[PDB]
């Protein structure tokens, strides 16, 4: 009914945003506006994870949405299907990198400058893509996934029928992978790190000169700001920094995702307690998560000003 074109324009937004957003944030290594920073290396990797979603991934969907048949044909259909799970595999995995990468800011006198990380941040990078391939393209294209089934062998056999169907085995040791893991390891992380937060403000707040000279009033300071940072600024940047991203994190999961991983589970477990529309919208909703990164996440000063004067 109503619901094509309701559904198209969406499609349209979520469409633009996700490509728009991430093609904004990044496109190749070239750029030099400060950027370059190693720990922005990681969220490239986000950015890039995020750009096929939109670009391959979401489009394809839509279309396949509004056409109620997959026109692309059966071997693209295996291609569609893989880069979507890789996709998906590189974003989460990818946020976990990263509130990794924070968490690491346990602070102290010695410890970031000293390790520098086992190795190399890119290594990170790669490991990350390369698991993302392996639970996702090498499966896929083996056939590892089919469950066999009437449906399903018929529905794959058919190269116009492009439905998902997985086998119990794929989707538990699938999802955890793809999803839980990653969901446990951030919430430690970000829980540690929300206590270090609350433990600095503290300490600060026991902290306390005797005697203030009086009194001193601020409101903004002009935007280009001067005289001094003072370590104020660095709570600013260190408390905000870790409040965007937890708050990113945690509101693209639950906004994105989890719905979505958790029916994995359950249509695994219990077979008709679900509709398959819910998949799908679910499955949807997971993909704005991509599109919302760009313009939350690089909320670093830097990027803010490169951004802005992209646009202008």
């Amino acid at each position: 009914e109503v619901w094509v074109v309701g559904m198209g324009i969406v499609m349209s937004l979520i469409v633009l945003a996700i490509v728009f957003g991430n093609v904004l944030v990044i496109t190749a290594i070239c750029k030099f506006e400060r950027l370059q920073t190693v720990t922005n290396y990681f969220i490239t990797s986000l950015a890039v994870a995020d750009l096929v979603m939109g670009l391959a991934v979401v489009p394809f969907g839509a279309a396949h949405i509004l056409t109620k048949t997959w026109t692309f044909g059966n071997f693209w259909c295996e291609f569609w299907t893989s880069i979507d799970v890789l996709c998906v595999t590189a974003s989460i995995w990818t946020l976990c990198v990263i509130a990794v990468d924070r968490y690491f800011a346990i602070c102290s006198p010695f410890k970031y400058q000293s390790l520098l990380t086992k190795c190399k941040a890119r290594v990170i990078i790669l490991m990350v893509w390369i698991v993302s391939g392996l639970t996702s393209f090498l499966p896929i294209q083996m056939h590892w996934y089919r469950a066999t089934h009437q449906e399903a062998i018929n529905c794959y056999a058919e190269e116009t029928c492009c439905d998902f169907f997985t086998n119990q085995a794929y989707a538990i040791a699938s999802s955890i992978v793809s999803f839980y893991v990653p969901l446990v390891i951030m919430v430690f992380v970000y829980s540690r790190v929300f206590q270090e937060a609350k433990r600095q403000l503290q300490k600060i707040d026991k902290s306390e000169g005797r005697f203030h000279v009086q009194n001193v009033s601020q409101v903004e300071q002009d935007g280009r700001t001067g005289h001094g940072h003072r370590r104020s600024s660095k709570f600013a940047c260190k408390e905000h920094k870790a409040l965007k991203t937890l708050g990113i994190i945690m509101g693209t999961f639950t906004l994105c995702w989890l719905p979505f991983f958790i029916v994995n589970i359950v249509h695994v477990i219990q077979d008709n307690l679900i509709r398959k529309e819910v998949y799908i919208l679910l499955n949807w909703i997971g993909y704005v998560n991509s599109g919302f990164n760009p313009l939350i996440y690089s909320r670093s000063p830097d990027f803010r000003c490169a951004f802005q004067e992209l646009l202008a």
